[PDB]
């Protein structure tokens, strides 16, 4: 097939529903101030320390970014809404876009209270991913966070993505030093990650207090 | 690394070696000599896993020569041969990010006046000294097609550290390329420094210009 291999679309600014999430293009005036409060939450400290970000002292202070992000081109910033509340919760990117290649990164991820932990984050990544794969039929999908930031790595290994490798002393953020691990999912992966997704977001599998009756993890052994 | 503050970017200079001068690659002053060197017999086999392919003939070298001559990442260097005089070759400084001190020895072409003689270890300690000593970075990466034997061995050989393979991350010449990924760190700098030294010394050589101990013996050392 690879002989034939042409660049593939660039990812564009479109509205993505799921069941428990709703994906938005960033847009300032629409997602500020919700997004603010989801940014500013008691503990959005702990929340933000392995980000890029710190979070926002106060709104006006929030605005400078949140204008940058919402004019991006790469990072491509959608607003995360929770459905249940129809409140914005966090926010996510498709970024370091090569259409040439067919490679993309999920990243800039943050998942606030609202969602973090509830299957609207799970299907957050689920969305980004389907149209990564079914509709702009890219190659490689990334994660890369940093190799301390335990949460991340396990849940990019809980999503499906396969280890590759540490890059050491990649970057220096906020004053230290961030080996970078890195996980990816081949197009080859996607269709049985696709279905495991699948099956753990169906409404059968959560109970009347909307707790999981199986995890991500135990549908994917399952095939 | 509260410190810590983004570095200087690359600057086109001229390199000079004991074995190797390398020069900003300029296509009036390069471009018939580093075509001949593209053009040697075993080109084909030398090409085969870079991004480009051997010029079939001088015309056809020169929208290659001219975007590489005034890019600016990658930035380009001919690889001038000290001894016959002769360009032997080219190599950039590339991927560079100023902010985190992290950039590529990459673009490599290293024809017959130069390949496995010490002009080439040289060619790569003038790229590894100005990274390290001259703009501070922190982290000098390689990489290649993960079925290119011959770069990943150089790239051990150099004392760059193997970190992992990225799957599917290029389509190259109409087939797969998963990326072998490997670095040396500033920490890992002042040692290998010394082992390159050790290694280029004349006296490291024979009468028939032979080494008398390998690059990875003195970097046990």
């Amino acid at each position: 097939d690879l002989q034939n291999w042409t660049p593939r679309p660039k990812p564009e600014r479109k509205i993505f529903e799921g069941r428990y999430v709703r994906l938005e293009p960033l847009n300032a005036q629409k997602h500020g101030d919700e997004l603010f409060a989801a940014s500013s939450v008691e503990d959005a400290e702990q929340r933000f320390t392995w980000l890029f970000e710190t979070p926002p002292a106060t709104r006006a202070e929030f605005e400078p970014w949140l204008d940058k992000a919402s004019k991006s081109d790469d990072p491509l910033f959608f607003a995360v809404i929770d459905k249940a509340s129809g409140k914005v919760a966090g926010r996510q990117a498709l970024m370091r876009i090569d259409p040439a290649n067919g490679v993309i990164e999920i990243g800039s991820i943050y998942w606030g209270p609202l969602i973090s932990r509830r299957p609207a984050a799970t299907e957050a990544q689920f969305l980004f991913m389907q149209y990564v794969f079914d509709v702009l039929g890219y190659r490689r999908y990334e994660w890369e966070c940093h190799n301390e930031n335990g949460p991340s790595r396990r849940a990019a290994e809980r999503f499906g993505f396969r280890f590759e490798g540490i890059f050491r002393q990649h970057m220096v953020v906020k004053g230290r030093n961030r080996d970078t691990a890195w996980f990816s999912v081949l197009d080859s992966e996607w269709p049985a990650l696709k279905q495991a997704y699948q099956a753990w977001l169906a409404p059968e599998n959560f109970d009347s207090a909307g707790q999981q009756k199986k995890t991500l993890q135990e549908f994917r052994d399952l095939g």
